[PDB]
């Protein structure tokens, strides 16, 4: 549980990091998903894989999760033609809940059909279309496709009635319209000179979101430079605050071989030099593919003193892992 949160936080940010205004992603899907490959891999694959991330433990992690809703779609999906060793199938599911499926790559459409709809079905039909056409070929090896659904009330919902549409400030400079959310309540609180951090209990209560406003004359990148500890955040919180948030809707997908890359990940998705050997001994796998998909609101509802009016980093967490479920960043567009 806690084991997994601190190595699990610094891959968050580190690819939070690399990264366009708007983001929204979750750290929790793809570290599973790397977690899958890696307890398929061996040589520089693997060390790459845990030089990254930081045997598992794991399956405390996982087992902390369910019970609104929160369903992992954690997935390999592994050309037709390839033998995969029963071990690897055993542990994927034993410790990560999630599966490798071999599929059908003949009649490349179809299988990247099959895949989006399996991949609608666990997250309520919210995650739609996760993999764009051009991702699969009829020869393709492996892909890896990535998701967590996640619905959750507000603790303390918003009344629709308040919702104005109020000025917020991509740059001091200019300014842009858009709908925002007001209440006055008990909310976790913290300061600094340099920003607010406000807690928003969902319900179940340690499910919770977070938002590092930054104040004065700071800039959300400046600030960036200087994290993350997002964890140690959580621990200095207390306070009634009248809380006013944009009202908006965020729908990421990400093709992550990119980042991965950037981040020390390279073996994995080169062919021949990639060591899947722990998944198939009898014919040389690598990863053409991880595709991700994040969707998440900002509703009166929930998911689908404090004025976020000007750029703002945003997390939501959960108290019992401490596991940073999603990180974004919200600038206006």
């Amino acid at each position: 549980e806690t084991e997994i949160a601190k190595p699990l936080a610094d891959f968050a940010y580190s690819l939070y990091q690399l990264e366009a205004g708007n983001v929204f992603f979750s750290p929790v899907s793809i570290f599973l998903a790397l977690a899958m490959v890696f307890f398929g891999s061996n040589g520089n694959t693997n060390t790459q894989l845990l030089n990254m991330f930081k045997r598992s433990f794991v399956s405390s992690l996982t087992i902390d999760e369910y019970y609104a809703s929160l369903k992992l779609a954690n997935r390999l999906y592994a050309n037709d033609q390839y033998p995969i060793l029963h071990p690897f199938l055993k542990d994927v599911k034993r410790y990560l809940s999630s599966d490798l499926v071999s599929v059908n790559f003949a009649d490349t459409e179809a299988a990247r059909l099959q895949i989006n709809k399996w991949v609608s079905d666990q997250t309520n039909h919210k995650i739609n279309d996760l993999l764009q056409s051009g991702t699969v070929e009829a020869n393709t090896r492996l892909i890896a496709v990535n998701a967590i659904y996640f619905k959750a009330s507000w603790d303390e919902v918003f009344d629709e009635a308040h919702t104005k549409p109020k000025k917020f400030y991509p740059t001091p400079h200019s300014s842009i319209k858009i709908p925002m959310m007001t209440q006055t309540n008990g909310y976790s609180y913290y300061e600094t000179e340099d920003y607010q951090f406000l807690g928003m209990d969902y319900y179940p209560e340690y499910l919770k979101m977070f938002i590092l406003l930054p104040k004065s004359g700071k800039t959300l990148s400046e600030l960036q430079q200087k994290f993350n500890e997002t964890l140690l955040n959580l621990v200095s919180k207390v306070a009634e605050v009248k809380v006013t948030i944009p009202k908006m809707k965020f729908e990421k997908q990400m093709n992550l071989v990119e980042a991965l890359k950037k981040l020390g990940i390279e073996d994995l998705f080169i062919p021949g030099k990639a060591d899947l050997s722990g998944i198939c001994v009898k014919e040389k796998l690598y990863v053409s593919d991880i595709v991700h998909k994040a969707y998440l609101e900002f509703n009166e509802e929930g998911t689908e003193e404090f004025v976020a009016d000007h750029p703002f980093l945003f997390f939501i967490f959960d108290s019992r892992s401490k596991a940073i479920l999603f990180i974004g960043r919200f600038s206006g567009n």
